[PDB]
Parts: structure tokens; C-alpha cells; sequence
């Protein structure tokens, strides 16, 4: 049935030891930053972001520690201190609590844990005064401070008053109106320069949460499936798009009301081929806006040839996928998927 996709997904998700390591690690990091006295006046919030938070991360090959992105929200005035000087403020904290285990990775700090690799970006709140104070109430809320992932909290709402269900009302509290957060993203260091850029991790999480529910929980699992395909055919595929550029392209192609993984995949693949045919013939790339900062093109760093090589790769995958979804021979159908996904996709 559709159970073959459930076993395959449990095989590509990060393992429970990694899961328990990034939950306690982020919790231990959050308490340390809040209690640390030279940073007891600056740290506003420490929360999990990224594919770990959005349940779009696949387990790495060869037992390498998965990348777990973490945001430290500060109350610093980003107009009076540059990101290097803001990251320099956390150097003593790192030496004391995470000695010989951290490293400055330019835009972010890397913390090597037992099973995971923490990726920390120091961020500041653009707002000020009573407007800043209302945003800090959101970053100190259970909505943001939750260490559970989107697959575990399908009812997740972006709201300072929202509490998670106890599986038995603050849980019924809906997403905060866009006027409170949509145009108020955080700022982080540039990948290369000593200048603040703009990021909106919460908005990306809220779009992913809404898109997941609209696709009957299949959206995050389809992103994991395609990321797995991209890793198992990496020798026939170009180095980009990978990671969030790839995930964003799947959230664009996949349509609302997805009934099954089998029907979800070919649909998003067919739509990727139909939608970008006019852009691929001109040997060009699309310009998709980010769910967080709308004035940002998620594919800004993707080369135009890179995307057209990927478009060619999806066409090769499309032949297998359509055969496997239409094949009614269980010996041929389950074999067909494994040509796309490798051995981790199991038989009936
Ligand atoms: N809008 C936008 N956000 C990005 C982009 N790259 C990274 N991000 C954000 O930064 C977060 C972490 O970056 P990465 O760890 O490099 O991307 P990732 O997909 O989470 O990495 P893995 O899942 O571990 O493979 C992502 O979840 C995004 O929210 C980008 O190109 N555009
Ligand atoms: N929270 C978070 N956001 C990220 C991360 N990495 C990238 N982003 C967001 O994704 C956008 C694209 O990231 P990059 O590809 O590194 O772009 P950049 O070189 O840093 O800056 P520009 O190219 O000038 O926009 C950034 O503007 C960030 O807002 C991350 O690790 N954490
Ligand atoms: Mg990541
Ligand atoms: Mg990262
Ligand atoms: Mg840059």
C-alpha cells in the first residue's frame, strides 16, 4: 500500500539518538545563554530553526552528524554594532561551556555535539521601543521556544499565546495576524561580509506548517523523499540546488490537497516540468520569492546552468516515478521506486 513510503521515510529521517541529542542540546544551550551573566542582558531567545525544526531534514550518510540550525535572538541595536562584534560577544561564553568543541564558521558558530552539529547564528531584532518589546514576547513564547518538530506538532501555530496540545483553549489559538510579524524579520550576518542581512525563520516555519496541513502531512515527507533521491543520484545530478533551495522548489511545485505520497511525487515532478519548461528552454532559472523575506530570491545563488541540469535530472526521475505509480505489478512497482530512491525504499 502506501506503507512502503512510511517504512522508507522512517529510514531517511534523523534517528532518535540524534533527535534526543539536538533537543537536550538546544535546551542546554538555551538555559546556559539565559543564565550566563555577561549575556544575561542580551540573549532574548534561543530556538531551533531549519530543516530539523521543519521536519525537512534527511539523515546523513556514513553516520555524519546532521546539521541542526539554531538562532540566538539578541536585543542588540544592529545599527550600532556589526555582526562580527556581536558574534565576538559570545566568544567567552563558548570558551567556558563548549571548549575545544566550537569553531567560528564565518556567518555562524558551529558546536560539535555527540550526535549532531549545532549551527548557531547570532541575530538581532530590527524593531525598537514598544515595537521591539512586542516581538520579544513572540520569541520568548512556547510557539518559538518549542524543541519539537513540525511532524510532532502538526497543530503548530505562530502565536505568542499558543500552547501545544496535551493530546487529551490556548491550543486553539490561531496564527497571529500578519501585521504583527510578516514585515518584521530578524537580521543575521552576511555569508561573507560584516553586514547585517535579513532572515525570517518563523515565517518559513509558518508557511511550511500551513503547506503541510494542506497536503495531508505529505509535504514534509515529500521534501525528505526528493532530498533522498538527490543524494542517491548525486553523481548524475549537479551540486545545486540542495538544501533549502531544493526544499523551496518542492513547496512551490507540490500542490494543495495531496492525497498520497505516490500521487504527491509525480504531481510535484510534473508541475516542476510544466511550470519551468519556458524558463528551461531559454537556459534560465526561476526567481522564487522567500516565504520569510518576500523581497529575497531563494534561488539567487543557484546558477542558471545548474538549474537546467537539475531540470534534466528530474525528467529522468519522472520516467521512473510515473512508471512506478502506474505499475500494478508489485514486483515491478516496488523495484521501480528503488531505482529512484535506492535500497532504503522497501518491498511489500
Ligand atoms: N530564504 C532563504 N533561506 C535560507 C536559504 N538558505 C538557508 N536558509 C535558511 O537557513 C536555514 C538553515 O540553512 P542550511 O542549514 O544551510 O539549510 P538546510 O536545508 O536547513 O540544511 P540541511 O537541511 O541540514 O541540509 C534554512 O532552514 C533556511 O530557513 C536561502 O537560500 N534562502
Ligand atoms: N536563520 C538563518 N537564515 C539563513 C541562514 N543561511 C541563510 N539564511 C537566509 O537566507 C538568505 C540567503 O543566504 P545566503 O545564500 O548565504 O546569502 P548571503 O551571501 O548571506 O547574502 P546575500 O547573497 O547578499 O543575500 C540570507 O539572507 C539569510 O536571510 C541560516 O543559517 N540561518
Ligand atoms: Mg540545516
Ligand atoms: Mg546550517
Ligand atoms: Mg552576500
Amino acid at each position: 500500500l502506501n506503507s512502503q513510503f512510511n517504512a522508507f521515510l522512517t529510514n531517511i529521517r534523523p534517528t532518535d539518538p540524534q533527535k534526543e541529542d539536538w533537543k537536550g542540546g538546544a535546551k542546554t544551550l538555551r538555559e546556559r545563554l539565559n543564565n550566563y551573566e555577561p549575556l544575561k542582558d542580551i540573549v532574548v531567545s534561543t530556538f531551533l530553526q531549519g530543516s530539523i525544526r521543519r521536519s525537512t531534514a534527511i539523515r546523513p550518510l556514513n553516520g555524519k552528524r546532521p546539521d541542526v540550525d539554531i538562532v540566538v535572538v539578541t536585543n542588540l541595536d544592529h545599527n550600532q554594532i556589526a555582526p562580527q562584534e556581536a558574534m565576538d560577544l559570545f566568544v567567552p561564553f563558548l570558551e567556558k561551556y563548549y571548549p575545544e568543541k566550537w569553531v567560528p564558521q564565518g556567518r555562524s558558530f558551529g558546536i560539535t555535539l555527540s550526535y549532531v552539529e549545532l549551527d548557531l547564528v547570532i541575530t538581532a531584532i530590527p524593531a525598537s521601543g514598544e515595537e521591539k518589546n512586542l516581538l520579544e514576547q513572540l520569541y520568548r513564547s512556547e510557539s518559538v521556544l518549542t524543541v519539537n518538530s513540525l511532524e510532532e506538532q502538526k497543530d503548530w501555530r505562530l502565536n505568542k499565546s499558543w500552547k501545544p496540545s496535551e493530546s487529551g483553549n490556548s491550543a486553539n489559538i490561531q496564527d497571529a495576524p500578519l501585521s504583527e510579524w510578516k514585515a518584521h524579520p530578524l537580521v543575521l550576518p552576511d555569508r561573507d561580509e560584516n553586514k547585517w542581512g535579513r532572515t525570517h525563520p518563523l515565517a518559513q516555519i509558518r508557511w511550511t506548517a500551513e503547506k503541510n496541513r494542506a497536503c495531508n502531512g505529505h509535504y514534509i515527507n515529500l521534501v525528505r523523499a526528493v532530498k533522498w533521491w538527490r543524494q542517491q543520484n548525486s553523481d548524475n545530478l549537479p551540486k545545486y540546488p540542495k538544501g533549502y533551495p531544493l526544499e523551496h522548489l518542492i513547496g512551490n511545485a507540490l500542490d494543495d490537497g495531496t492525497p498520497s505520497m505516490g500521487k504527491g511525487l509525480v504531481q510535484l515532478i510534473d508541475t516542476f516540468l510544466s511550470r519551468w519548461a519556458y524558463v528551461y528552454s531559454l537556459r534560465s532559472k526561476p526567481s522564487l520569492p522567500d516565504h520569510g523575506v518576500e523581497e529575497h530570491d531563494v534561488l539567487a545563488r543557484l546558477s542558471a546552468e545548474d538549474f537546467c541540469l537539475f531540470y534534466e535530472g528530474l525528467e529522468d526521475a519522472a520516467i521512473i516515478a510515473r512508471s512506478a505509480l502506474a505499475s500494478q505489478d508489485p514486483k515491478e512497482s516496488a523495484e521501480l521506486w528503488r531505482k529512484l530512491f535506492g535500497t532504503k525504499f522497501p518491498f511489500p
